[PDB]
């Protein structure tokens, strides 16, 4: 089992991002109880990052398995893939 | 062997979190000499993140033993464990 | 394979650092495409974390390699190799 962690504003909110068994699950705050987020995916290695652009969170989530890399984006209305490519 | 590192101020601050042996160790950086923190607690795996609130630094950090993660939480005077659960 | 990722500005700028193979490379994505960086080291496993002084950036990568971590420095002109010390 492996986690990255993020978190944003002045709350704050955190996710934290959990791989276990080729899936990757979502917990997340936000000032209140911890929940399960909408994010999904396969994934035995995951690394994240976020930004804030005025009131709208960006979250970047790095996805690795086997030896592939995906990029899963969040922009405020739902995970999509990016552009990313590894080496 | 499996790290975690975070930063914060205009110094800036920097904890480096070490996971080896299921200990995670604590160092850190304020301006002048690395030194060994006061954070250790089980774990084989770690992510952190943190944020201010001036006035205050204010860290999480994840460990995980084996299925299950534990948040540990900095607040300015103490490591004391925190509310998050996993899935 | 195990990812890294940090990010900055608003654009954003990003940079994911990835070991595998033993070693640990780097994608950039700057606001246009995603390119291969200079960042090149020895490693197992990788974290990082960064922060801006103005509109310039400063990063450091922790390679760990064995029982030893290296700390890697940007700041500008370089990667350089940083004072970090482990246990
Ligand atoms: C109390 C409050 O205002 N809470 C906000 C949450 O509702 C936001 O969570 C996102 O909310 C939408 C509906 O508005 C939807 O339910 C999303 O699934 C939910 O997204 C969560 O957070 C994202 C950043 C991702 O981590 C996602 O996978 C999660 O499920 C949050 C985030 O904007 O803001 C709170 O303030
Ligand atoms: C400032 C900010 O957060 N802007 C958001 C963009 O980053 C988001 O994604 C980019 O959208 C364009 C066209 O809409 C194109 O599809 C890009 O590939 C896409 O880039 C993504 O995000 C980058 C930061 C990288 O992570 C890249 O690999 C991704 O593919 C858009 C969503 O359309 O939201 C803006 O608000
Ligand atoms: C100039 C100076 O004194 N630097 C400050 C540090 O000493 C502070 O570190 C904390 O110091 C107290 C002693 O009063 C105690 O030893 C704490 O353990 C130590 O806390 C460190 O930093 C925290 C953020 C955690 O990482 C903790 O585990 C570390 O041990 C710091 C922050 O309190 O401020 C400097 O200015
Ligand atoms: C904005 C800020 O920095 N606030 C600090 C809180 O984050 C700290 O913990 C939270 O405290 C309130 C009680 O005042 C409440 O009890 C929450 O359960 C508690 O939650 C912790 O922190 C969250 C951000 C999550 O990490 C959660 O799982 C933790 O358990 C308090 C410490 O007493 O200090 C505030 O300054
Ligand atoms: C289009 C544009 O102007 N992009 C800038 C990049 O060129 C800069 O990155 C770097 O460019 C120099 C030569 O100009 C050299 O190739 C550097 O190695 C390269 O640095 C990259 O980004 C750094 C932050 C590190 O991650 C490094 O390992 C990378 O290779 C960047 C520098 O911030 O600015 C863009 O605006
Ligand atoms: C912020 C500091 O920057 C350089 O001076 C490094 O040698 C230190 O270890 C630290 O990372």
């Amino acid at each position: 089992m492996q986690t990255a962690a993020i978190s944003w504003g002045t709350t704050p909110s955190i996710r934290v991002y959990t791989a276990n068994g080729n899936k990757i699950t979502e917990r997340c705050y936000d000032g209140s109880n911890w929940y399960t987020g909408a994010f999904n995916q396969a994934g035995d290695n995951v690394s994240a990052t976020c930004w804030l652009s005025g009131s709208a969170v960006h979250i970047r989530v790095y996805a690795t398995s086997g030896g592939s890399t995906t990029e899963w984006c969040w922009d405020g209305d739902g995970w999509t893939r990016g552009a990313y490519t590894g080496l």
